[PDB]
């Protein structure tokens, strides 16, 4: 009776409403319309949905986890805004409509990215209710989100993505993609009341579906600046890439043995969806 | 007797050692060299020192506030790195040295600023001692620093400044002027004093008086350097020159009045800093 598609839609639209209430437009406007433009451009919202999922699985409520979920989608948005800039990437179109700096300028773009990054923390720290989550856990959460974006996560992956073999590729993907996914699963588990063991199993899970996205997207492109030429089928061959993708989907499904029964359904569905898209 | 310069030199030197140790050269290296380059290029280090001062005044220990101080100076560094970008007030030279985006790419500059901003929070949350400072206070701190950087602080100031728009007519543009300086300079001064107070164990009342103190010397920096430059948008031309001198001495008074009630020997550095900023030639 479980519908993955119905799940993903109600969760995403719930998240979108939260993002709208969290960054209203006011005060100095150009900056807020700049933030809102990129932040409320919709999306699959996979990172916040994964964070709400991880919270529900360990027993927390959908609402406890909302500000954490908003925080990781703000980090995600900021990483894209600073990507599209001319010094890097230099793309004028994202999802059809033009990029943030092509509408407001590279100046307001850099600044809007910084504002989203800092508001992420302000929101995770202030809006997480003091009546459900102990300060200890909010502190641990902040530390994890920050670790995830810095030089052991998102930023390390972006720098290296500019300048030969397998661990170079895996490096870029563990930091650019998997680090913030890990942060999403782990934050959900933390503020949702999860135990240390549960938090480590959700970290491993997120790391696995984070690589899986990438191996599968590289396989799909041949079956129809550095991470474009360098693909898993080029390095491993196509068969070894497919075996790799099923080792990863397996390990992801096995981290979820041990949670019981009910709230594993969405995460299992997510894993299979990423694994077997066509 | 109390020696102000001896104080500021031992304190800055202490901060410098703290920052070198918090951002070592690890991998990947080019980014760590980009961060280190701007973070350890020396400087007066007034914000972290203000934060340490504020911690000691409310009863806390010097070492307690050290990660908070490193956080505010990292944030400050990012604000300089992103100030210099070509899209933003392009500056080929910072200090006397070439700018961060002129040594590494502009891309590595943007990313280094992002790594510094994030490490501020990682370091403030992770490295702050869990048995001297309660998590409740660490949470409040994360919030004050974040608020300080955002659109109610630093970034609101850098936008209304390089972005639209103000009227510089005297005496109309007066509240435009205050706005730019309350956000571009004083927001982060307020955060460092407040961080210092929060983490030193100070009460909700100490904290608001040190917040006002910091707001006053933050405005004071600006009024005084504008007064010295007459010896686009400035205090003597919007308000001054005489009304500016009285404004600067009102600000010095009020800053000195925020310190009554503390015990009179750990106020000496803050008083000295105030009088120093206030009186130049």
């Amino acid at each position: 009776s479980f519908d993955f598609m119905s799940y993903i839609i109600t969760k995403a639209e719930l998240v979108n409403k939260a993002l709208d209430s969290a960054v209203p437009l006011r005060e100095p406007l150009k900056i807020h319309e700049a933030m809102r433009y990129s932040l409320l451009a919709g999306g699959k919202r996979v990172r916040p949905v994964l964070c709400i999922a991880a919270c529900e699985l360990v027993g927390g409520e959908e609402s406890t986890a909302m500000p954490a979920a908003c925080a990781v989608e703000m980090i995600h948005t900021m990483s894209l805004i600073h990507d599209d800039l001319p010094c890097m990437d230099n793309d004028d179109l994202r999802r059809g409509k033009p990029t943030n700096h092509k509408v407001f300028g590279e100046d307001v773009a850099v600044l809007a990215g910084d504002a989203l990054l800092s508001f992420a923390f302000e929101h995770l720290a202030s809006a997480t209710s003091s009546d459900v989550v102990s300060p200890v856990r909010v502190v641990r959460a902040v530390g994890e989100l920050a670790k995830a974006i810095g030089t052991e996560g998102l930023v390390a992956g972006q720098v290296v993505d500019i300048s030969v073999g397998l661990e170079h590729l895996e490096f870029i993907h563990l930091h650019k993609t998997a680090a913030l996914l890990e942060a999403s699963a782990v934050l959900g588990a933390i503020v949702g009341g999860g135990s240390d063991d549960e938090i480590e199993r959700l970290r491993k899970f997120a790391r696995c579906i984070g690589l899986l996205f990438q191996v599968v997207d590289d396989i799909l492109d041949v079956t129809k600046l550095i991470a474009d030429k360098l693909t898993y089928p080029k390095i491993m061959g196509l068969e070894k890439s497919r075996e790799f993708a099923e080792k990863l989907n397996r390990e992801a499904r096995d981290q979820l043995l041990g949670f019981d029964s009910d709230k594993v359904a969405p995460l299992l569905a997510l894993a299979n969806y990423i694994a077997y898209r066509q």
